[PDB]
């Protein structure tokens, strides 16, 4: 038993490289004959407020990009093509990464969790799990040099790459791109004022976490009282919570505990006004980064 | 910026994990060079776990009672050619040296220190997370039946220090395991009987680190001019379920960087313990004590 922040084992390490363009360096992801990296690797430090990426791109040649693998079997790769796709570069290299995993590209939705491999100078340093916030940021831990760090989920041994790190928006607040090149939240990859929409508690994840708590012998907050999903969602609009949408993963926790979703919706309304000195799974505030899927896996060993 | 629970990249350790089977039990082991380490309870039938005789069970085994398989990476079946029991572990000798063995040491970790865990089932890595060895010699993890043999480790440059092999659950969300010398953290027995755990304590030095991280992340509302000396904080600590504060160079770098003295944060702790008064620190409304000074330095500075 127990519930902790858990990340995937980090297949992904053997794909990380360093990409250098003139005076700038960051991380890239080497999949088959493609190295993906952020397009701001092209931008001099003094132009990050107003880059003209179209012009920067035209000024580059294949020779402008230096790609190196430091980790595992080392290597220097030759760039034989370059293109810009949204906020990313797609560099073609002349060696296919022999450690390329089975993979897909996905775009995650608010409330969904993924693992991040934080890297600097093409060297992985750490891993942690985040949730895509309702305002299309993540709350991570990243310093200068981390751009090109990637975020992923798994399904079996398929890695689903969903995030490539770009920038910090505010203290402990981060964003990046999907591998189609779009930035989450349509933030702009430059140093300009943007400000995020307001963050919200992810209701379905708070429910998951309360189920985890019940399953771990912590059920003091459960009462007979119920609040409907409809009425909860009305309240949620006024109190900085997302709209609750149930799933089969949530229904499995309800079946296993015999505690209805609507009892936890009521519990949430009450706990938001205070925990009255008590704690839930070590916390005295609501936790909304454990998904129903995560709870089902950690507590039951159950995937589907 | 930002401070999150962070673990080591797990690749080096993934390449040493194997499945170990003895009879109808199965769990994980760690394959370094020509040795596979695993928990000794893989010898014990599920129904005998309440009161096992390990010395008897051992004599009853041959090399061939153990099956070892590597699933991930280049898969292989490894033949066991030797076995010994070392405290709560078995040391099995196998006939192929793990070619992905990292440079490594075995060291026992002390309370308050952090390490990364690679949770595995059937010799397959499934997740990784970071824990702190609690003051009562337990860890607060996430482990289900089948996770025994999962390993805990830190890294120092190219060297993995293996410090923990998962054994058992003591209570909901409360776990222990062995150092690689075979001793169980907290001297708990590897048997299914209720065992009392000493009371846990807040790791003072890690609380201080976390408050420094808060300040470095723009959250300093709790800092006041007021100060409490180390000697005096330590007296108070004994009566309030906090560990003894022992300063380090790591903590001193944070003090230098923030211009906030350790003693101001010892005072703050005394006040925060009584309540946060509707406020939060890096998202929490309770004290956090599993971020070490080394963790904070690394995450916030290059250091």
């Amino acid at each position: 038993s127990g519930l902790v922040k858990m990340s995937h084992p980090s297949d992904v390490e053997a794909c990380m490289v360093q990409v250098t363009c003139g005076s700038m360096t960051l991380n890239g992801l080497w999949l088959d004959n493609t190295v993906w990296c952020p397009r701001h690797v092209m931008c001099p430090a003094d132009q990050l407020s107003d880059p003209n990426y179209d012009a920067l791109l035209i000024s580059m040649t294949n020779h402008s990009f230096s790609v190196q693998k430091h980790i595992g079997a080392p290597a220097n790769l030759r760039v034989v093509g370059h293109a810009m796709q949204g906020t990313l570069l797609k560099l073609t290299v002349d060696v296919a990464n022999p450690s390329t995993p089975a993979y897909t590209f996905t775009t995650v939705k608010p409330g969904a969790a993924f693992s991040v491999l934080a890297c600097y100078n093409g060297r992985p340093t750490g891993t942690f799990t985040v949730v895509m916030r309702p305002n299309y940021t993540i709350k991570g831990s990243f310093l200068c040099g981390s751009a090109g760090s990637v975020g992923y989920t798994k399904e079996g041994s398929v890695i689903n790459f969903c995030y490539m790190h770009q920038m910090e928006l505010a203290n402990g607040t981060h964003t990046g791109s999907a591998f189609d090149g779009t930035m989450y939240g349509a933030f702009m990859d430059k140093q300009v004022h943007q400000v995020q929409l307001t963050d919200k508690y992810c209701s379905v994840n708070v429910v998951a976490w309360l189920y985890a708590a019940i399953l771990n012998g912590c059920a003091w907050f459960v009462k007979p009282n119920r609040t409907s999903v409809v009425s909860f969602n009305e309240w949620a609009l006024a109190n900085q919570f997302t709209e609750f949408v149930g799933t089969q993963s949530v229904d499995m926790l309800a079946v296993k505990t015999g505690v209805a979703i609507e009892q936890l919706l009521y519990a949430i309304q009450q706990l938001y006004t205070g925990f009255q000195g008590k704690q839930i799974l070590g916390s005295t505030m609501l936790e909304d980064e454990f998904t129903p899927e995560d709870v089902n896996m950690q507590i039951m060993g159950v995937v589907m």
